[PDB]
């Protein structure tokens, strides 16, 4: 009666407290990561250590390339097999979190880089999560009634602040875009099945801060609650909440946690 | 420390499963009721001999009229909700905007006009203005040293309301009118730590469209909706503000 | 001749929506309620360019009761839209443009100012549109309809930026959020008489530095530059346009702190 | 004389953008992918109307690599502004406009790789992608124009959807690729704002709807819309998006503005 989650991108950060959230609640954890080795499988030893196969990590890299195996392997494949790495192991999933993104400038205004930036951004921002889903959705519909787990949840990462544009992120902008989009349609094709799926949106969390202390500060001083970004549990446990069976009137719907920084303006 | 939540309209339905889960998780409540009196306090009876002195009850008419003792105004009487919290305990830690009229006010086919204008934006977005200013006032009137750590406010705003039930101009106005006070009060509030979301029901405890709703085909139980109101109160939910949170199965994603 | 009803005309953007409908030959009933030397002087100009164009009428919005028993504000509101017919004989085009705009701080940081606040803030930019939709809708479904015009349109003046709420201005937000309802709920309830309802939002326009902040030009907008976008959301060009708020900002609701 | 270029101009609303900018004094590029036919019969009528007033340019907009090394999407993206300097000298409106739309349905029932792959490239690439490169290789042909030397009015609209956020069901990538046409039209409004290029969306609800279903079925979709129960004619949309496009929108940017009738108002 142990539930299965899968969160991509959980070796650290948001990913990571998602990760905890879900298992400190009794969920076995398939931690996937791109490059972040060491980092997911020291995770999966803790939790292991608290309870005994209770976690795994797979591989993947979930850009919208297809890789080296036969024949190159496509990211749809890549996709159903994280999916089915759940079913292999524990024999269910039934929680998806997509997690994992890639985030970084690509200004309009001043080949191998634009063609990458372009797959990489979009890929982990919302085809991976397209294709996650409809293997999880597959999963499930192939499943008889009578075995269905009780509580479906899906949660997309989105942002809280896409519609205020950070300057110079435009693929990265369209991608969060296509993601709620994705939320929202498959909320509805998958009601059916009673899979819900919502959206978790962050403001500034566990900010980057690779720049003067000054400019930093500056920049979370802005968030009118509190004057700073959030902690990785202020994140997660609104996450966790949308998984548990409290929250199964809700789907399709983004939940900002931001702390009125979406309220703001120049 | 043992908080108080005040919930509007808190007597039956949605008000009644809101102060129930809250009073489940430690709070004392306030229960304010306009006309329904005797759920109200049985309401209160039976929270108070799970946990003595944990309920109270508090009447009032929200709608945005001056009624009889020079006459009592709107606001006085909102004042004198969250005082009623500070007098019996102390202190007023959660609101819960939930009270609430809802009929029709059609475009097409003066008494009733004007007391329906004052009904419906009154209980659905002037008392709410009115009772945030005083739940604020207390707590900036509170040294810093005695404040509560989780002051949050909720606005039970609609999911449906961006696609209007025909005839309901004026109660679509109020909820909107609502969502502007969530949004304004939360940027406003931020200083004190005050938190300010909206939680948005679809359909839920009906006494027809309940099939067109895509999850489960039916309308919410009333704790489905409760039971989110209890999280945004919780101190895991401390860095969400301004926010309104629909609890509608995925109705507001549905077209004719 | 089609006839334009404009509240707040005398001057800013009123003024200019009056002058492009106006332009575009409507015959305009100009509103106003303090500025009545402004307003009659802008009738002067509009009826030398074309006799009988313009006319003025004074009307409080504010949601109270005036003295003539205790007139209401639906009635004043009733009366604006009467003057359209008695005067010309139709009214195609109603504009909820009028609005008061002052701060109401939620935490204090001379009692009964609270009462007038609300009552002029919510009025004039919420209640009152509402009645005067009311006003001219009935018009039309009492007008058989082989007389109707052919070409409804009711443009409520909202915000583009209330949902970044300005601080302190609580009420005022309140308010324009009910008027952006008000535009849904009656664009579909009087969608059956082909009266369309939208909303025109401005970000800042004609201030009297935040102005650098805009991303487009970095400055507040001119009047014209509003009032183009209500003149063409009137025109039979924008017939299947309803429902909808059109943000005339600049880019600021895409700005952050 | 100012130049539009506009994308899946063959007919449709297309067609209707690009005869209404025409109409307006614009030489207008019309773009192409599979209506060569029609594209050089739209260009024939309007060049017979004013000398040199139009010209066609054919290209796949799908995010795949094309035969000539392979030529990429953004190469022919490029190319698409570029035929506009090299005949015209300039470039002053982008109308985002084509468009593949077609069920990816999340479930079977609730070859095969070729289908999904294309349809992820083609959606995707036509609804948001290729939008992105037209924009970012107009934007870069602006830059570069001594500001001596650019116009006064450029304009970018894309051709969104009113209705995606009440999800046509079995639409998940179509949804998705309109909802990044969205975010695109937002964060280019904010960063060409400096070159005063105004960047908007413009949200069809019905429009000429396809009718190849029996007339009660397709009568009973239209009746759905409040204002006036019909889709809109192609003349109903692409004259806000002529209004757009015009100086007198001029500080409008980074806003969509629906054409639907009221459609998006209504509920199951
Ligand atoms: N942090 C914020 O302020 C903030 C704000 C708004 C929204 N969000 C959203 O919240 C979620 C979590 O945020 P975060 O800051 O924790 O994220 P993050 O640290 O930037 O990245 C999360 C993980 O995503 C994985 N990833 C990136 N590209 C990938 C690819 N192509 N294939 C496979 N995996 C890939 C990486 O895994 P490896 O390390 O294993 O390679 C990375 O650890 C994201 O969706 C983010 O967009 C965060
Ligand atoms: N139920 C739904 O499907 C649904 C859908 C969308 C949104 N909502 C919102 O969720 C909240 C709760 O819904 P509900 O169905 O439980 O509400 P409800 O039963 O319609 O009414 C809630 C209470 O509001 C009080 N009330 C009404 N007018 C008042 C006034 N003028 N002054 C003081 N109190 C007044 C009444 O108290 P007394 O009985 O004591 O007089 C009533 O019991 C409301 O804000 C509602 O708008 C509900
Ligand atoms: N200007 C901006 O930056 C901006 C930004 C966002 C939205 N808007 C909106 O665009 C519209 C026009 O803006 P604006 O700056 O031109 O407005 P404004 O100058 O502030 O006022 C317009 C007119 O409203 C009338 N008015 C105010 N209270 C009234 C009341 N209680 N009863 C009757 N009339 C009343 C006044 O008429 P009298 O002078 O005759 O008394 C005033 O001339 C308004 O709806 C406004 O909210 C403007
Ligand atoms: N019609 C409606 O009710 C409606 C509703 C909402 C939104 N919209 C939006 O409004 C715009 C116009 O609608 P519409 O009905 O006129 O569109 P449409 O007829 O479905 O298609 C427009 C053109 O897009 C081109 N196209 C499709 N895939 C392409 C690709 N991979 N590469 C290059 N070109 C491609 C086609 O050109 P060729 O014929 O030359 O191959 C087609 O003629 C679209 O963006 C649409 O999504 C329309
Ligand atoms: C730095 C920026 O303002 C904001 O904190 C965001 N950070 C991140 C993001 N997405 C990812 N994947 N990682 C981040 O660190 N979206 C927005
Ligand atoms: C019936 C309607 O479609 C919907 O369930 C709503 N019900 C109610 C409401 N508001 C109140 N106060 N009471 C209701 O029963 N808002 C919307
Ligand atoms: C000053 C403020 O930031 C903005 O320009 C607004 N001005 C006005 C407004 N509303 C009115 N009636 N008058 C204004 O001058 N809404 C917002
Ligand atoms: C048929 C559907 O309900 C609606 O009219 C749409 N049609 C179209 C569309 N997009 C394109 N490209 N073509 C269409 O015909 N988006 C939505």
């Amino acid at each position: 009666t142990v539930p299965v989650a899968l969160v991509t991108g959980a070796a650290k950060r948001l990913g990571r407290s998602i990760a905890e959230g879900l298992h400190a609640e009794g969920y076995a954890v398939c931690l996937h990561y791109h490059r972040s080795a060491a980092e997911a499988n020291a995770l999966s030893a803790t939790l292991n250590a608290r309870r005994p196969n209770s976690a795994i990590t797979v591989q993947a890299d979930l850009s919208n390339v297809a890789t080296a195996p036969s024949a190159p392997v496509t990211l749809f494949t890549r996709c159903a097999e994280l999916v089915a790495a759940c079913y292999t192991h524990w024999g269910r999933c039934d929680v998806l979190v997509n997690n994992a993104s890639s985030f970084y400038p690509t200004p309009l205004l001043r080949r191998e880089a634009m063609e990458t930036a372009t797959a990489d951004l979009f890929g982990s921002n919302a085809i991976a999560p397209y294709f996650l889903i409809k293997a999880f959705a597959h999963r499930v519909a192939g499943t008889p009634a009578k075995h269905r787990g009780t509580n479906y949840s899906i949660i997309n990462m989105v942002d809280a602040m896409t519609n205020q544009p950070l300057l110079g992120y435009t693929i990265y902008t369209m991608a969060k875009g296509a993601l709620e989009g994705l939320t929202r349609s498959a909320a509805l094709e998958l009601a059916p099945l009673q899979i819900r799926v919502n959206g978790v949106g962050p403001g500034l969390s566990v900010l980057v801060d690779d720049m003067p202390p000054a400019v930093w500060e500056g920049h979370r001083s802005k968030v009118p609650l509190y004057q700073r970004d959030s902690s990785a549990a202020e994140v997660s446990d609104v996450v966790i909440f949308l998984c548990s069976s409290k929250a199964k009137y809700i789907t399709g719907t983004c939940v900002k946690v931001d702390g009125g920084y979406s309220l703001t303006r120049a």
